[PDB]
């Protein structure tokens, strides 16, 4: 039913900037109204170099997903966020276990 | 809560990911700092096979306390090529 489908915007930034990056996703503009489950945003820890923060998006199936994509909510939240790189990946879960 | 993540990354030989996953679907929820987890495989994964084994904690202690599926280095039949452990902190969660 839910927790299918987990999709990932790998940010790459520059040294230091990870924490305003960060909470410029308190303000999630509506994903919650969605097929959407949940989003976790991380930082790599014991990064030298760079810094890597995560979003990490779960939802009940791919499509549901795929529709964000398409969303108004989609737009502000890209619109609304350093960043040398960006990078989406996407993933089965074929296993979830929420206590 | 959820304020830590532990991230088991597994590169395998294209096609292995089938079988070899669900030995990682399987008593880590008895610890109070542990919090959930999660097994994936990486889809339009062009050359190699990934699956991420994430464990979310209340905390970096939890996870250490907690730790104190051999590579082809080791047993050539393996299909795992490499084995590596990240970890972060997760700064901003929401759920359902």
């Amino acid at each position: 039913e839910t927790m299918k489908f987990m999709a990932e915007n790998r940010l790459t930034l520059t040294k230091g900037t990870a924490k305003d990056i960060i909470e410029r996703f308190y303000t999630r503009h509506g994903i919650e109204t969605l097929g959407f489950d949940g989003m976790f945003v991380t930082q790599t820890l014991e990064q030298e170099d760079f810094d890597e923060v995560k979003i990490l998006t779960v939802w009940k199936s791919k499509q549901a997903f795929t529709d964000w994509l398409k969303s108004d909510v989609f737009k502000a939240a890209h619109k609304h966020v350093p960043i040398i790189n960006n990078k989406v990946i996407t993933y089965d879960i074929g296993y979830s276990y929420m206590k």
